[PDB]
């Protein structure tokens, strides 16, 4: 059912999970965790769903881990020049030729989402369609005004990615998706590799995207070639960074999901409705009818 | 390089032109066009512009004449029973079977796009992709040729009666065997609802149906269309559905701007894989 791959890269070694069998002509639905995650918390509630097991089905699914992520991964030693957001995507190439995949289908969510855009946009014939959750395009804003006082480099790790993660009022709530979510991220990944994942998002550089006018496109600023599905809830801080990502692709190739009722991890929080709005992006592609 | 076939069906001749040799697995862009006007009128200016044909190069290109519309149709004896839309939209499976084509990439005008829209509906494996331009999925609720142009072009648009319109009135006007014309009109006119609806994430929605396949609605800032145009995007998909309005544009949008909608094609089929 599932099989497990160490592979080497240029940037040092990355662990994917393959459950399913991969078929002759169809691609993998690839998988890229956001910072604070590995696969099995970020997607495996997901992909366990009743709905999506169907297309689970007829696509075998290659889960990602980024390096020092994995469960049980050990400490890189303090000095460990960890690949910046452009490298962790030039480690992809590697892994679809290791598995001899000739295309993918990728779900990214944050960190996930931007690293697999990065890799659409260097490599266009590798990437189908994505579907890019909570992903902002944007470099990290040097301060929130919604705040009281600036102090980024003196406060917890695990606080800073659950603000990431969930909304102003549902992490004041602090309920059993937050509290499950703190333990996650405490307890499954390595604090000390966690911190240098964290810092490597943090540092992301502007995507560069620009939606082309259709007349007298001479220029071609570069945007994604494949078919996109921008997801975010309602209350996710990410709505401001996604709206803005949809704003910087091709309309043609590119739809905005607002998820109702949603915060943090529309995948887990609203595995329902987010399997069916894939379902139709796949049938969209020729996949599935 | 191009073949014009006859195709008898169960409802009657239809006369198709195929520029272009089919392939095993891809889809032939298919092509029906709009009342008062044949493939000539409304494609044949599109299909042949320069970026256009680099497209057209990779698919083979079937264009659609609606019964009587072709150049040099004789006129239906005056008591015929012309095709119901539903009953045009029956006429392409077999048009498929007679060519032996195993799927289409549609592109429809007015008529056209509500006809090829029907198909889809009627037979969602053969439909891959809809370009549906200046399409209206809801029913209406003397001279002929004033009537047809008043359907295409915009209001400050014809009263300015421009190149572009004087050239389709002689179209509309010359092109087509005029007592068929009007019974198309009259088909045209009588079209009843598509009933597409809008699926909600949540609901089931077993009642409701709607177009399956990727969609590209397009149409120019004047047309009168637009308000049809924008109500038909909001009872499709939009997972699967983008709405095009054309900058500076009115009737015709195939015609007057080329450049830009052979763009938004060529996007649009990247979107489903084909032309990488």
């Amino acid at each position: 059912d599932s099989q497990e791959h160490d592979i080497e890269t240029t940037h040092g070694v990355v662990h994917v999970t393959i459950r399913g069998l991969p078929k002759g002509n169809r691609p993998v639905i690839l998988t890229y965790h956001d910072i604070g995650l590995n696969h099995k918390s970020c997607f495996n509630a997901f992909f366990n769903f009743e709905d999506m097991q169907e297309i689970t089905q007829h696509f075998a699914v290659c889960h990602v881990d980024a390096p020092g992520q994995q469960e049980g991964a050990p400490s890189f030693p303090t000095g460990y020049q960890y690949p910046t957001m452009d490298e962790l995507a030039e480690m992809l190439p590697p892994v679809l030729t290791h598995l001899s995949l000739k295309s993918i289908i990728g779900i990214g969510v944050g960190a996930g989402a931007y690293i697999l855009s990065r890799f659409a946009l260097n490599h266009p014939e590798l990437v189908e369609g994505l579907v890019l959750i909570n992903v902002d395009p944007c470099a990290k804003g040097w301060i929130d005004w919604a705040a009281s006082k600036l102090s980024g480099l003196t406060t917890n790790v695990v606080d800073i990615i659950l603000a990431h993660h969930f909304g102003q009022e549902e992490l004041q709530a602090n309920l059993d998706l937050i509290q499950t979510y703190r333990m996650h991220i405490a307890q499954d990944i390595n604090q000390d590799n966690l911190q240098l994942f964290l810092n490597s998002y943090n540092g992301r550089r502007d995507l560069e995207i620009e939606r082309p006018i259709l007349g007298q496109n001479d220029n071609k600023s570069k945007t994604l070639k494949c078919s996109t599905l921008l997801v975010v809830g309602d209350n996710s801080p990410a709505v401001e960074a996604v709206v803005e990502c949809n704003s910087r692709l091709n309309p043609i190739n590119t739809t905005l999901l607002k998820m109702a009722d949603c915060g943090g991890l529309p995948q887990v929080v609203q595995p329902g409705k987010l399997t069916e709005a894939f379902k139709y992006f796949l049938q969209g592609m020729g996949y599935i009818p």
